[PDB]
C-alpha cells in the first residue's frame, strides 16, 4: 500500500547523519523520479551524507552545491551512487543506523 522505505538501514558519518561523508562530482545526469530523489546534472558537486544499505544500497543521500562559494542546498534527497565520482572522503561512513520515518518523507 504505502510507499515502502527505500532501505531499513543506512551508513552515516555520525548517529545523526549531520556531517558529510564525502564530496563527489556528478558524471551523469539524473532527474528525480519523485520527491524523494535529488535532481543532478553532469559536473555538479554533491555532498554525500548517507549511504543506504541492503535493498536500497544503489542509492546515496546528500545535497547539491550551489553557485556561490560555500553554498549547499538545504534539501537532502536520494540518488544512484553510480552517477557520482567521490573525490574526497571527509569522514568514514561507518555509523550503521536504522532509517527513521522522516528519512523518506519529502
Amino acid at each position: 500500500g504505502p510507499m515502502p522505505k527505500l532501505a531499513d538501514r543506512k551508513l552515516c558519518a555520525d548517529q545523526e547523519c549531520s556531517h558529510p561523508i564525502s564530496m563527489a562530482v556528478a558524471l551523469q545526469d539524473y532527474m528525480a523520479p519523485d520527491c524523494r530523489f535529488l535532481t543532478i546534472h553532469r559536473g555538479q558537486v554533491v555532498y554525500v551524507f548517507s549511504k543506504l544499505k541492503g535493498r536500497g544500497r544503489l542509492f546515496w543521500g546528500g545535497s547539491v552545491q550551489g553557485d556561490y562559494y560555500g553554498d549547499l542546498a538545504a534539501r537532502l534527497g536520494y540518488f544512484p551512487s553510480s552517477i557520482v565520482r567521490e573525490d574526497q572522503t571527509l569522514k568514514p561512513g561507518k555509523v550503521d543506523v536504522k532509517t527513521d520515518k522522516w528519512d523518506f518523507y519529502c
